[PDB]
């Protein structure tokens, strides 16, 4: 309800972050990917990759699906 | 309305919060999708990925219930 409007509004103004600032993604992988650290020798590296991978896939289902679909994706909406 | 990524997070997480309160098995779709996009690193760590998140899912959700959202969304990178 107001977690799926929450999650609506979120990912609305991520897609538009993502189509309009140019800094945006790259910004927040490289911040995430600096808390893979935390993971320590061997786990950091592969969550790195995951970052690296998720972001992508994010962005591309993000790019082609409305946010009220993606929410419900993962258990948000509806 | 077209808002502020960054509280965005911060009211998005205040209300998961909320939510995993009311009942614990709200989280659950996120920590599936999260296990799912293991397989996007492909065969071998796909497995290793996966069993990591099988293994610290819980630990992780009770570190988060005991975190500030905005200290969550600074760590995740939509603050700050
Ligand atoms: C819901 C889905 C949950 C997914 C499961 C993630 C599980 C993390 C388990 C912790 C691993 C053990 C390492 C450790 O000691 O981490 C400590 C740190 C706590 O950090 P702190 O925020 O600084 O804590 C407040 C506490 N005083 O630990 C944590 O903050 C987190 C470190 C990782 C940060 C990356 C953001 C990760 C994105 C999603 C993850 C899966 C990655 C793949 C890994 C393969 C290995």
């Amino acid at each position: 309800g107001d977690v799926c409007q929450d999650c609506i509004q979120m990912v609305t103004d991520i897609q538009t972050a993502v189509r309009t600032n140019s800094t945006f993604v790259q910004a927040l992988v490289e911040h995430v990917k600096e808390e893979c650290d935390r993971l320590g020798p061997g786990m950091a590296d592969i969550c790195k990759n995951y970052i690296s991978q998720y972001s992508e896939i994010a962005i591309q289902m993000m790019m082609h699906m409305q946010p009220k679909e993606i929410c419900a994706l993962v258990g948000f909406c509806d």
